[PDB]
């Protein structure tokens, strides 16, 4: 039920990477007319619910270094985060939670949550002193306790809006 | 039934102007908790349904200069549009159709549909050449026949998502 407006300069492969699925399996499969990329038209992304049915909404502020979880347009919890360096920034715009994996370990800490930009996610950390700072390669980092909490709550498909 | 998360710096008048309602009524009358407005809280906007009960969804691509109308996440109609000039751009994000006026005339042509940002709408045109171009003060323009058709189908409250 998740529908994605293919933007200009999207290829089929960059869309499949962003959403962590294959170019065939449904991408072409879910969308039959995929017979030439079409900027401004809409395709479905097979594994995910319609994100407007998920009453959760995550809002990231790069400047304030906060991630805020809302439920039905009321903020519920706000957490401190690390964000990307000035030369390796966290990207702005509209994303979704795609995937998760518990206890990846290393610099990814207690949890990974994929965002709908290839190679980007929200994750924990084994460098807790880094939270609150512009320090990362582009991912949003959280104290382990908070990412565990966030992952416990939000389903795949949840909207993540990132602003400066 | 339509809810809204109060943003930092929202005032009663600023919210009222975006949703084309008055300050007292409907706005204080609906949220009685408005003896003080607080960032992060939920208020209801009177005069409009929950957008999730409307099975239509409009998606606008600024780059591609298209407006798509979908029903239960299948595309029904695709239209060419004019959009804002590069110094007077059509804003991005989530809006709603608030209200409408048939045959406003002048540069607004056959129909005006208010969006949920003050002074922005989707409308027709008496300058048909403008369609498909980045030429507007910020509104989305359509051919008169197309805005008539769009209006004939989608109700007030319909989600309008605008992407670059």
């Amino acid at each position: 039920m998740l529908t994605y407006q293919v933007k200009q300069g999207d290829t089929l492969n960059s869309i499949a990477a962003d959403f962590r699925i294959s170019t065939a399996a449904l991408l072409q499969a879910n969308p039959s007319l995929q017979a030439g990329l079409t900027a401004g038209q809409s395709i479905v992304i097979p594994g995910l619910p319609d994100p407007y049915t998920i009453p959760y909404h995550i809002a990231v502020s790069i400047g304030a270094k906060t991630l805020t979880l809302s439920l039905n347009n009321r903020v519920m919890k706000t957490y401190p985060i690390a964000v990307g360096k000035i030369l390796t920034q966290t990207p702005t715009g509209e994303f979704y939670i795609i995937n998760r994996q518990r206890n990846p370990g290393g610099p990814f800490g207690a949890y990974w949550l994929s965002l709908s930009a290839a190679h980007y996610g929200i994750h924990g950390t084994n460098n807790p002193a880094s939270i609150g700072k512009a320090v990362s390669k582009g991912c949003i980092r959280m104290h382990n306790k908070d990412v565990i909490e966030l992952a416990s709550i939000v389903p795949n498909g949840t909207r993540v809006t990132i602003n400066r």
